[PDB]
């Protein structure tokens, strides 16, 4: 019970390769989740960006031969024209080379030392270069490196894994397991889905070892953040990657989106600690193990819930994002990848059924039904009738379109933005059936003062579904509020979630010869 600015992340993406879908998708969510606590009227900052850093990003960046320096801001540009070709409204990207950054890393290490939960010590062990992870022994497996030959890969992503003997600053994670315990106890709704909760749950009752969290100069090839107070050491790079969240917090932005200066109290923005972060299942244990650990050290707030959606946010296996979005359209794309996709990789991405869905659901059921309760022939005066008297049939449809909104609340919340797709559609079809059993076009000539009612509930329930679909289809949004006559201050707000809004009277949107809201797409 705090008003705050609702903070929101998605994970900042390793720039040792251009960006494709699943960097798309997982920013996606973030800018979906972040959308929608902006339809409430709440205040949000939705934060993405790039992890630079690492022995990853520098050993990719020789393969190219070019500068560490030239090539993680080359990679990066590719990620914000990708981004914003992406039409996202995120508030801030960051980059992990970033000036400011550094300083909040080496603040939270200072920290972290002073609370006496780093000491010196070693790692001799498996890692795997390509996730920056360390692994323990039941962790790797037999297979094969890059020239054929035999040698160990990680149980997690099949990458190739090195045995690593050195002398690094450790962080004392084994200290941290009684009170994760009870922080996933206290909060069992802060890991969703509830089976990767349950799998942090059983992985920190086993027991947990320190950390590495400092690694030699020399094996990072100098790309990385120098310990403070020892020159010989960088910050093991997903330490340095956690802390953009708390980067993110305290950064304000101006106009174009670019940081102006850095806040020492995260208090003083009012965006720490995330209430959702976005993340891939393939990253579940820095985010809801290692993270919470350095902040309870630190003596620094939790956040609230991580979402770990079913992608591998990195170096999976053809898909194109934006060529589908020229192809599909940018609002039916996002749809699609949104509601195919549950909590895993069980959906099916084919042109064959991105066109089913297209045809399905976008144009037959929203897009029919957007025609219908405009058109000139059926809605003759071209403005929202005033209602007559309701029928029993006329309420069971209004009560659906007055539950709408707090059970799609609930969803979004969770979150799980499938779901509350589904739930918006249920009543989608519920009214298309309606206006089937209706048959307005009929009633034009036969009962005006039907058509008065039947033209109203529709018209509402168009403007209710449209709205809570606004997150998901934000640019056919706008195009369907036009058409309906919706002021813009009824497009916001959860007093506009209510039935009856828009009073009867409003005038229609001016129409165009040869409109179509989705585009039947050929089989
Ligand atoms: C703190 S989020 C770091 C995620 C990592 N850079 C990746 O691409 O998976």
């Amino acid at each position: 019970k705090v008003e705050k600015v609702f903070f929101v992340t998605s994970p900042i993406y390793y720039v040792n390769a251009a960006p494709h879908i699943g960097h798309v998708y997982s920013t996606l969510i973030t800018d979906v989740i972040g959308r929608y606590h902006r339809v409430k009227g709440e205040r949000v900052f939705a934060l993405t960006g790039t992890d630079e850093h690492g022995q990853k990003v520098a050993e990719a960046a020789k393969q190219k031969q070019v500068s560490p320096y030239d090539f993680t801001t080359a990679v990066a540009g590719e990620f914000k024209k990708c981004f914003e070709q992406m039409d996202y409204s995120i508030d801030y990207f960051i980059r992990t080379t970033n000036e400011q950054h550094k300083a909040v890393v080496k603040e939270l290490w200072t920290k972290l030392e002073q609370k006496g939960d780093i000491y010196l010590g070693r790692y001799e062990g498996w890692y795997s270069i390509s996730d920056e992870s360390f692994l323990t022994p039941q962790n790797i497996t037999d297979g094969v490196d890059k020239d054929g030959n035999p040698c160990k890969v990680s149980l997690e992503s099949g990458h190739v894994v090195t045995w690593v003997s050195e002398e690094n600053y450790m962080f004392r994670l084994s200290a941290f397991r009684e009170r994760l315990l009870e922080w996933y106890h206290a909060n069992p709704g802060c890991i969703v889905p509830e089976f990767r909760r349950r799998e942090v749950i059983r992985a920190v009752e086993k027991g947990l070892p320190d950390l590495s969290v400092s690694r030699a100069r020399a094996t990072l090839h100098n790309w990385a953040i120098p310990v403070p107070g020892n020159p010989d050491h960088c910050v093991y790079v997903w330490l340095d990657a956690l802390t953009n969240y708390l980067t993110g917090s305290r950064l304000r932005v101006d106009e174009s989106g670019k940081e102006v200066s850095l806040v020492d109290d995260f208090n003083e923005l009012e965006r720490f600690p995330a209430d959702v972060h976005v993340i891939g299942k393939d990253i579940l244990k820095f985010h809801a193990i290692y993270w919470p650990a350095f902040l309870l050290s630190a003596g620094l707030p939790l956040p609230k819930k991580i979402v770990a959606h079913g992608w591998w946010t990195k170096d999976r296996k053809v898909f194109d994002p934006v060529e589908k979005a020229e192809e599909f359209g940018y609002d039916a794309l996002k749809y699609f990848l949104l509601r195919e996709s549950g909590f895993s990789d069980d959906g099916d991405y084919s042109d064959k059924n991105m066109i089913a869905r297209l045809n399905g659901e976008l144009a037959d059921t929203l897009g029919n039904l957007v025609m219908r309760c405009t058109s000139a022939k059926i809605n003759v005066n071209g403005e929202w009738p005033s209602p007559a008297a309701y029928t029993e049939e006329d309420e069971s449809l209004i009560q659906l379109i007055k539950d709408l909104p707090g059970t799609a609340d609930h969803y979004y919340l969770i979150p799980d933005i499938q779901k509350a797709i589904i739930a918006v559609f249920d009543v989608l079809r519920a009214i298309n059936a309606y206006v089937t059993d209706m048959a307005p076009w009929k009633l034009v000539k036969t009962d005006p003062e039907r058509l008065r009612t039947v033209l109203y509930i529709t018209l509402e329930g168009v403007r209710v579904t449209t709205l809570l679909l606004s997150p998901i289809l934000p640019r056919k949004s706008v195009v369907i509020f036009d058409m309906l006559g919706v002021p813009e201050v009824h497009r916001k707000g959860i007093e506009n979630f209510e039935f009856g809004a828009v009073p009867p009277g409003t005038r229609l949107g001016p129409a165009v010869e040869g409109e179509v809201l989705f585009s039947k797409r050929s089989t």
